[PDB]
DNA sequence: GCGCGCGCGC
DNA sequence: GCGCGCGCGC
């Protein structure tokens, strides 16, 4: 079974997983320096769709394409339908990483 | 030592009944009066409360009901277990044409 | 397997 | 605003 990763870098594309909501397509934000640090191996994600944003460890992250089909099927979460819109065709939205 | 569960039941007899996927579960044993199909050999017919459901099952799968109702007389959210733990205690004899 | 809850319908 | 379907988590 080939390992979902542990390191993740900016502007990566995945599914995220947070209680309550399905895996939702998401992406790595930058982690710019200038700031108070993250909790360890925690990372800064975007929330397609909502523009919502949280920190998760890869415990909870999928890689877009490889993950895809397993949960990029429509589904009535407000924003969601949103979210895999903008997951194809507009990717960088609010991307700062470069 | 350990007391052992009995292998023989009689009718009347108020039992948790175990099935395959299924808690143990409130049941007593109904008659087998003479005039049907006899029965596969050493099994006897179990009644379960709440469900009102039937079947076959063989001493092994049977507990005696006070002696075992501590272990596993707790709430359970399967459907119609809690409304058999309050049949046994309340109405055990529903449906019973044993006597 | 089963109850909660979100989100849409009527 | 209340019902119901379906997907969440336990």
């Amino acid at each position: 079974a080939r390992p979902r990763p542990r390191e993740y870098k900016a502007g990566d594309l995945v599914f995220a997983k947070m209680k309550g909501y399905p895996h939702w397509p998401a992406r790595i934000d930058e982690l710019p320096e200038g700031a108070v640090k993250p909790p360890a191996n925690k990372y800064p994600i975007f929330f397609f769709g909502t523009h919502e944003t949280a920190f998760l460890g890869p415990k909870d992250l999928f890689p877009y394409k490889e993950y895809k089909d397993k949960f990029g099927k429509s589904n009535k979460r407000k924003g969601f339908n949103e979210g895999l819109w903008e997951i194809e065709n507009n990717p960088g939205v609010k991307f700062t990483g470069y």
